[PDB]
């Protein structure tokens, strides 16, 4: 494969899917040229939701509300994930049983990655960036639903030190999905050779994007294994909460995504 | 009047994605170049050998065997395209689209497979081979019984002269059928199969006006291929049982799982 034509390829299915890139989310972080609605408690979360920002199933507390609106973000993602996907070279050609098995394993995993795109330290962008929801008004929330967040602003803010761009990360986010190791994979030989593509054009494309970046591509390598166990800890927090917290609900799609993970 | 606008995307779907028509299978089975009958050991080698064209050649019945498997799977290809071209399948999520396909598509084939299919035999090889009835009637047990009641079905199913587009209508109904295990949006497969079966009543009345209670006969034809895949099914668990030697494609093997 023409590894440069490849990767502009996917960087530009990248483009075409989501809708928030770091690039636009960065520009609004900074305060390009309307700013970001601040959410950070009760009073402005109500205001946001009335229309200075923004189904959902009867607001009850803040804390469950808050993981209501996390599951909605997530399931939105799933969509834009699965287009991509399908644009991806190959992807389309497996059979659909193992599409869904990529997906299936491998979502969540893009989702933390592409979640420091819109994060800073003090917060994360929502509502397709009309919104800032604060860091410490999400550690307020009463446990299990505060612990559960700032684990990824951990990841985030040491994955935003590497100071990848949105062709960086097209390449890193087909990188996650196309994964030979998943379980119950049919076709591994054909997955494994998918990713190999993958991995051999982004190390091609951070040597021409970052040639003064050193040991960016083992870097990369190692947060695809930190996000495997980011993604097992979350998976894990979220059967606690289905199994403690009774009263709240779980996404369908979200509770196939967990069926089978422990 | 949508519901026309809705049957003619399904028919173009099913146009642009499924390798042989009734149409074009009718023709051939009715007679520039007849298809090679395969009817014995001597001319199923002759077809093999290029005259029309897999694991290990271990014996006739499992050599066809394999053959109905890689068809099977072919076809598998053909009905998921077709399924992503209707636009309310592929606004499902990707899960509920594996599910729909994982307990529809021998469904799917059953139905098909009647338009490739006559009383003495059936098309092979994009039509350009002819394999009789008879000579699968002659393999050892129990590759000749798997094979005998989808000739059967399809007989009586031929006699209610379906064409491409009903066909397309009803094979779009057997795959968003909302009754599947394990499906997710059970509400939404529901809502697209009743405007599917809306869309074929209304079609059958412009496409066979004269044709009787074709419409419930049909509803009572998807029933009895749940019937036919039940027994099928059947019969591979009781071929993965007894013939330990023969091997199963990965992709029906996750279909049969269970
Ligand atoms: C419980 C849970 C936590 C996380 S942590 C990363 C976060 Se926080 C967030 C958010 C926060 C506040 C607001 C609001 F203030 F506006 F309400 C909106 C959005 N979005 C994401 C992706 C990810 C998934 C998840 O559950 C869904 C699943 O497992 O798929
Ligand atoms: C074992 C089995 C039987 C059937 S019966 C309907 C038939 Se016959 C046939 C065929 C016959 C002869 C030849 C050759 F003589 F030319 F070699 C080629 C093709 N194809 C189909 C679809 C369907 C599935 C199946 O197993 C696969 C599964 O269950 O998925
Ligand atoms: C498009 C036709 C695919 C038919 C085989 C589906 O097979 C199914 O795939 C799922 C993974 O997607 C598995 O969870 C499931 O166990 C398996 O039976
Ligand atoms: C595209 C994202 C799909 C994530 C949910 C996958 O969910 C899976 O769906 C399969 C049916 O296809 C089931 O066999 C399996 O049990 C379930 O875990
Ligand atoms: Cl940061
Ligand atoms: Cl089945
Ligand atoms: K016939």
């Amino acid at each position: 494969a023409d590894l440069k034509a490849f990767s502009k390829h996917i960087y530009n299915a990248y483009l075409k899917n989501f809708n928030m890139t770091k690039k636009k989310a960065r520009s609004i972080l900074t305060g390009k040229a309307t700013a970001p609605f601040v959410i950070h408690d009760i009073e402005t979360l109500w205001q946001a939701e009335k229309g200075l920002v923004w189904g959902l199933p009867p607001y009850k507390e803040i804390s469950v509300h808050v993981f209501y609106r996390c599951q909605c973000t997530t399931v939105e993602t799933v969509r834009e994930l699965t287009e991509f996907a399908k644009s991806i070279p190959s992807f389309s050609s497996l059979f659909l049983n193992d599409q869904v098995t990529l997906l299936k394993y491998g979502v969540h995993e893009a989702i933390f990655a592409m979640l420091a795109s819109i994060v800073n330290k003090d917060g994360l962008l929502v509502a397709n960036g009309s919104g800032f929801v604060t860091r410490e008004f999400l550690r307020s929330l009463r446990k299990p639903f505060s612990d559960i967040i700032e684990p990824k602003f951990e990841f985030a803010v040491k994955f935003n030190a590497l100071e990848l761009d949105d062709s960086d990360l097209a390449l890193f986010i087909a990188a996650i999905i196309l994964c030979g190791d998943r379980p119950g994979l049919m076709n591994v030989p054909r997955v494994e050779a998918i990713q190999d593509t993958i991995l051999r054009a982004l190390e091609f494309h951070l040597q021409a994007n970052h040639p003064d970046a050193q040991y960016l591509f083992p870097k990369l390598l190692q947060k695809m294994a930190d996000l495997r166990q980011l993604v097992t800890e979350h998976a894990q927090m979220m059967q606690r909460i289905k199994k403690t917290e009774t009263e709240t609900s779980l996404h369908p799609l979200l509770q196939e995504i967990y069926k089978d993970m422990y």
